[PDB]
DNA sequence: TGTCGCTGAGAAGCGTTTGC
DNA sequence: TGTCGCTGAGAAGCGTTTGC
């Protein structure tokens, strides 16, 4: 049930990946079949989130909304996108999310 | 992937089940389709093997073939099937395996 | 510009495997 | 009477969800 953890090189990242970040969290699209989970609200909608380059890592932990990134860890998803070394907050170990910081 | 944990009641345990536990490792008999993972040995095989009562316990980790829970814990698969309360190594924390010795 | 609860999740087994 | 290495594993998303 695990969604493989696929990284997308920096230069692989795509200006129309850029522009579809989200920006306001009441304007997202809903979708069961091609959208993603963002891990921080656990929202699955179409709008580009952040991949995760740790090689260890695994699943969905890594995968954030515009408004979730830059709300509760102050980072743009455009620099994690383009970012050679950005490894997820669960990585960092510094997640805030409601699961996260219980346990 | 993860085998669904049934706890089967002392009072459903049949004789044949009981006669049927592995008493030589050697004398066991491999079966990728009807066998059973042994935690311990990590051998899929049919001999009767334990079944763990904790509710929150999970998988195939309680599950223990006769040689290696009478050899690594000192303790008898008839007697942990017929245990009302018999929680596997693993819920106990004393798991000594390969893998649990070492995280 | 905004978030958590809840279910169900939380591997398993072949291969290179048997104590001195 | 006997055991470990190795791959691949290690959730995800709807519902009861949006900061004052
Ligand atoms: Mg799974
Ligand atoms: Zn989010
Ligand atoms: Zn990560
Ligand atoms: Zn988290
Ligand atoms: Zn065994
Ligand atoms: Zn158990
Ligand atoms: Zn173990």
């Amino acid at each position: 049930m695990t969604l493989p953890h696929i990284i997308r090189p920096v230069e692989e990242v795509t200006e129309e990946e850029i522009r579809n970040i989200c920006s306001n969290s009441r304007e997202k699209i809903y979708n069961r079949s091609l959208g993603s989970t963002c891990h921080q609200c656990r929202q699955k909608t179409t709008d580009t989130k952040t991949n995760c380059r740790n090689p260890d890592c695994w699943g969905i932990r890594g995968q954030f909304c515009g408004p979730c990134l830059r709300n509760r860890y102050g980072e743009e998803v455009k620099d994690a996108l383009l970012d050679p070394n950005w490894h997820c907050p669960p990585c960092r170990g510094i997640c805030n999310c409601s699961f996260c910081r219980q346990r």
